[PDB]
């Protein structure tokens, strides 16, 4: 029971349950919602009082007001999940908020979410108190299924958990007061008689009274509350649209144009895209140039296993492998042959675009995914059969200063299961971490099994490690790996240099493969040898091929939102 | 459950987790592979030994037999689920019992066959299929065999060999082994033979390893890897009894009978474990007194297994057909109607544990002379509240985890279903069969040619008819789909014993809540609507349905939010999440909560089960989609989509 890795985790929402059926978009309906007619609704709704909950001082603002900053103030950074986008199980005192607004979610029903709903209802709350918030996007598509100084740093750290610096943490505090710059939170805050503690009364929050730097930054917004209603603006965004993916994910009319550094912006498509006959052109120019199939697939999988389908944030798009915060990471080994493979991918970007069709220009984002493609289509040709990587450009390159450090310092991983990475404060053994890997870019059991044959055989391995290869002549897409796992011929012992790796003795001399942890695991877990026996047969050749290239190209498209 | 009712077991072996895709019906594959050369492959896998398990004798027959029995020996008749055609001896919850002990290593001996057909041999089919061919090699004409046991990847949620924990007693393990083979359906005289030519093949076998659930990875998760000798073979360890039954444990004869009664049987103690019977003989070894188990030596003082035995002891033959009849029975017991049993091997007789419907014999009607049917049934006085209980009590026994009762046949006017209480049988079940049936008789009397009509379809069509007819006049002219194709079968071929089970003792769908139930009413329907193969949606829109229709228990207001009845609309929804009401537990407290419509008017009236969907918090999620104030078009459809769901349910022929 409790060390059972548990294999439902990854087909935690599936398509059985959802009662709208496969052939329902979420883009296509919310698009046609009159905001302007569903502001009024939410008006009536706000104004009326009901008998079964009264309402506080005759007005469900304040009521809606913490209501979404408590349905968007469970996010969390090191894993992503949590958030307002999500479902989360939709206290006790605010679970009857989700059905005083019923009035207004009955008259769209299948147009307006409740993740949308409820966060627009604390929109609008704001924005009928008297305070000009910057926008609002749509699109939450909502899941199925479930003393000062010692307080002041708890504080400090609750919204440093939420991606949430120090500036917009005062301004997330006082703006809650709620915001409608009457009360004068922090105009008497400052300005009253000290004797009157704990020992009107003041509340606990005298931390921004007492702590140096968030006094500091109250300072400010004491004479000047201009500035403090401009930060309060982009806190409640940040707040309520952390979750949310890429800006091009945004819908509704109401979004603002203008563009932050928080939503890793990516600059929009200034030229026209490489057409059908012309990557043709350049995946037997990727080849042909010095690059193996080993070096193109650990960079393709480099910068597309960043993706975490929890907040949507990461992905290949934007090419950020290339920039700072990616090309330094242990997992993409910079020392090794990744500061190479960026080299000789921007000569053919400038070959190509130097020599174009016109205006038909091409990005390094998206070279990297086609030259993964066309290593994959050589490896696959190689091994018999022939297949077409499907493809979709339209990729662009962000610049150093649409990305972000610190942003960017939690999406490294700390265990990569389909490359054998396994650095410290690893408290999980590497299976789970493989599991999570595997829910987070939304992945299925099957899928999961065919990508890890597969990349263990091209190449993909941390520093190019023996480990896992089960295969007499790698750079060639086959199914060796299950035949050879699920053999049992072999025989499987801990290695004698205790490190978490194991050997496996031909069982007559000597010793042919050396296996690793996150790799017996499916020759082990019955599962999952499920569906090794069915990858590893002997007419299924074909199959794994093909089910490999399907899941490569959904992994490579999984954060393409524009199309 | 103690709590937080588990709406994960309405999707559970989800079309996500399956590696073969969508397009992929195993009915289709199956009955083109030569079942010749699976019969060599198997009967060659079966005699060369590995070196990683050695073979008793060099014949790993009786191994593959002992696992074909654990395999379907887990079927349990009160509920339905396990058994054969399950495929979960391979997954965790049931490969870690201590009874299925070295049943792994046995597993993976037929990978060489599995590997070579993939995809076109199921192991849930290749396991019994193997035991049946080991059987077969040892000169025993079985009775048949059918594949199509379809694998399912992901676990679902559903006997001492010494007496009762320790008690070597025959009188007391007898009972025991009685009841044990009750749980199964089997009788006396086929436990009997189960029991006797069963341990006829092969022989039995501290310090041992955890199981494969909990074992190190290395083992490629095998288990039970004991240290005393070699480990495995000549020294393995699995029961911890060593006993020898048969004279030649590779070969079919009456050896066990003269055996079990040319001895006296004192009591010794095995090396490891103990308490095994042994004479006061020789037997060649694998690689030795004749012994017996007390469970073995049960069959020679237990008088009712005394008769039985004892005449076997003089004609054998009884014993060959009854042996062959009763494993037939065994392995095939959870694989459904005979027309899922497709391959070369299947028998052409029938047998009355089958609950055989009988073919046609009549070309069948279209989908232009049910027009008049469909007027007939509705231009006959019927209200639709009868036609729709009538049609959801015909098809509500049904048991998707096996395979059996359903639609087909045309059991509602036989014997044990028009008795039940969920189904009553006064006034209500006994005056629309008569009605259906003049109906019949007046179409087959005057039909235009061959085309003959079966009263096992009248009940659909006729709920059908009266779906129509409730959507017409709610506001939608729809057609709800139909498709010929069932046949009535007679009194004497339904087996009055094996359908008592069959009856439900709570159906959440109408209301009816009975005694003896363990769980309330909510995890009963729950449990209902995964027997029926319903997902979560489904099972919404009919519960949300069939309380507007009317097609409650004795039609009681539990649950009919609606002030005009006979129309199928959504009026169950909305109202339900009207929170301009509020709920009150009954003064009489016999759970029939009661909502007082604002001021102190009662309006309406519920049940435990028809205020779930308004509490629970994930399953009001789907009463806020039907709920909302366009969607009445769609839960109409979805309501047809599931009618049709659960009506053609059975039907394997079309
Ligand atoms: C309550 C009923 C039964 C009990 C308690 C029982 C008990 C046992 C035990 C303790 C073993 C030793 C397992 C081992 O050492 O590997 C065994 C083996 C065996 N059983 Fe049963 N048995 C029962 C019914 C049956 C039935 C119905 C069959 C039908 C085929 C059967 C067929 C076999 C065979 C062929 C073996 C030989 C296994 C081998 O050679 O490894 N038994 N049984």
């Amino acid at each position: 029971w409790p060390n059972r890795l548990n294999l439902k985790v990854l087909h935690q929402n599936p398509a059985v349950a959802d009662p709208m059926g496969a052939a329902f978009d979420y883009a296509a309906e919310v698009a046609t919602i009159d905001v302007d007619a569903l502001t009024r609704d939410i008006e009536e709704v706000m104004t009326t009082s009901q008998p079964w909950w009264p309402a506080d001082y005759g007005h469900y603002g304040p009521l809606f007001i913490r209501m979404a900053r408590h349905a968007a103030g469970t996010y969390r950074i090191h894993d992503g999940r949590g958030g307002a986008g999500g479902g989360m199980q939709r206290n006790a005192s605010l679970d009857k908020a989700r059905r005083l607004l019923w009035p207004v979610k009955k008259k769209y029903g299948k147009k307006l979410s409740w993740a949308d709903l409820i966060v627009f209802a604390g929109n609008c709350a704001l924005e009928s108190m008297g305070f000009k918030t910057f926008g609002f996007g749509f699109g939450r598509v909502d899941q199925w299924e479930p003393d000062p100084m010692a307080a002041a740093v708890d504080i400090r750290e609750t919204f440093r958990r939420m991606a949430m610096n120090d500036v917009e943490t005062a301004a997330l505090i006082v703006g809650g007061h709620p915001t409608k710059w009457d009360n004068s939170f922090l105009e008497i805050l400052y300005g009253y008689e000290w004797e009157l503690t704990k020992s009107t009364m003041l509340a606990t929050d005298l931390s921004l009274r007492v702590d140096p730097i968030y006094e500091r930054i109250t300072r400010r917004w004491l004479e000047h509350p201009e500035e403090l209603a401009d930060e309060f603006a982009k806190a409640w965004y940040k707040l309520i649209h952390r979750d949310m993916g890429p800006v091009a994910r945004y819908l509704g009319p109401l979004v603002p144009k203008q563009t932050l550094l928080w939503q890793d912006p990516v600059p929009a498509v200034s030229h026209d895209l490489v057409g059908e006959a012309e990557i043709a052109s350049l995946k037997s120019q990727i080849r042909a140039s010095g690059l193996t199939v080993s070096q193109l697939v650990s960079t393709a999988w480099a910068a597309a296993s960043s993706f975490r389908g929890s907040d949507k944030r990461g992905g290949a798009n934007g090419g950020r492998i290339r920039l700072q915060p990616q090309v330094g990471w242990e997992v993409n080994d910079p020392d090794g042959d990744l500061r190479k493979v960026i080299r000789t991918l921007e000569e053919i970007q400038e070959s190509f675009n130097s020599a174009a069709p016109g205006n038909i220009k091409v990005s390094f984002a998206d070279l990297v995914v086609l030259g993964g493609c066309a290593a994959i289509e050589k490896a696959a040709k190689a091994a018999g059969h022939n297949i077409t990587v499907p493809f979709t450009p339209g990729r662009t390159d962000a610049s150093q200063e649409q990305t972000d450090v610190e942003s960017f310092a939690v999406l490294e991983p700390k265990a990569d299961g389909f490359r054998n990475y396994l650095g410290k404060g690893n408290p999980l053994p590497a299976e789970y971490m493989l599991l999570d890997k595997a829910n987070l870019l939304t992945l299925s059991a099957p899928e999961m099994t065919v990508l890890v044959g597969g990349l263990r055989v091209l190449g993909a391995n941390y520093k190019r490690l023996p480990l896992g290869v089960f295969t007499e002549a790698s750079e060639s897409l086959t199914n060796d790996f299950f035949v050879n796992l699920l053999d049992m011929g072999i025989t499987w012992e801990p290695s004698p240099a205790d490190d978490g790796t194991y050997q496996g003795k031909d069982g007559s001399g000597k010793v042919k493969w050396t296996g690793s942890r996150v790799d017996l695991v499916f020759g082990s877990n019955s599962e999952l040898r499920a569906l090794v026996e069915v990858y590893g047969a002997d007419d299924a050749q074909p199959k794994f091929v093909q089910d490999f290239v399907a899941a490569w190209d959904k992994v490579m498209n999984l954060d393409r939102f524009d199309v």
